[PDB]
DNA sequence: TAACTCAATCGCGCGCGATTGAGT
DNA sequence: TAACTCAATCGCGCGCGATTGAGT
């Protein structure tokens, strides 16, 4: 009973954690027009660019049924180029703009103008779930 | 000097998003047998812990509202766990009541996700990020 | 021909900023 | 008439189990 009751104020919590990072985000990014999961999308691009969908996905833990659509919206909005590979006609690349290129420096500064055990708490909490989930 | 906070930052976001996910997974994965989503087994825990309570009482508990509540409310009552009526008292007010079969179902499903089960320090630095980032919104 | 591997699509339930309209 | 406090509603973007259909 006892060890429910700690996993319990465990989901609890994670869940509160992620939901006030995400508003908190969501605050300073209003302004560029952008989300927190795109923009996620585009710290990984800022890193290695161009990608392809399925790359990104493998950096985040998402799939085509979330970011096929969330990518259109990040290429409306005219942060990244959606193209089909030659060599791979299956296969869809993800290359920044001009424009997305530019802007990181901007992005950063917004968000920066407004712990170090604490990480490795997470990061093992996370690979603990992922066994618990998986075979 | 700031570019390495943001670093600490944003894989600090990146790692609750994913840990917060994979528990969502786990808990739907063993509630799925009973008709029940993981935020609606959140609502029924603090039924669980108090009972009656009003929409916005819960809400007040997980830091939600009736923008989230109204629509979920009502799949737990189709679903037969909860009573929603309006207070006599107080006709604005909506109380939710557990149903008999929402109340005596609790060990079911306590069973149901502690047989797939040092972490009680991990608790502590959650509470005090939650914390942290509380008072950074407001 | 088939097996395999992709993004795309489908259905649903959140979360949440914002607004509405009933009720006190 | 007003101020105030509720659940309900609206619109949108995720997440994700599942399926589809184009391409190799």
């Amino acid at each position: 009973q006892e060890q429910m009751r700690l996993a319990n104020q465990l989901c609890f919590s994670a869940y509160n954690v992620s939901r006030l990072f995400a508003q908190f985000y969501e605050k300073k990014l209003k302004q560029f027009g952008i989300t927190y999961s795109q923009y996620l999308v585009l710290l990984t691009l800022w890193e290695e660019n161009p990608q392809t969908l399925n790359s990104i996905g493998r950096h985040l833990d998402l799939s085509s049924n979330t970011l096929t659509p969330m990518l259109k919206r990040l290429e409306q909005s005219g942060w990244v180029k959606r193209e089909r590979q030659q060599s791979d006609k299956r296969q869809l690349i993800i290359t920044l703009t001009d424009n997305g290129q530019q802007q990181q420096e901007a992005v950063f500064e917004a968000i920066s103008s407004c712990y170090d055990e604490t990480k490795y708490v997470f990061e093992e909490l996370e690979q603990t779930l992922k066994h618990l989930i998986e075979k």
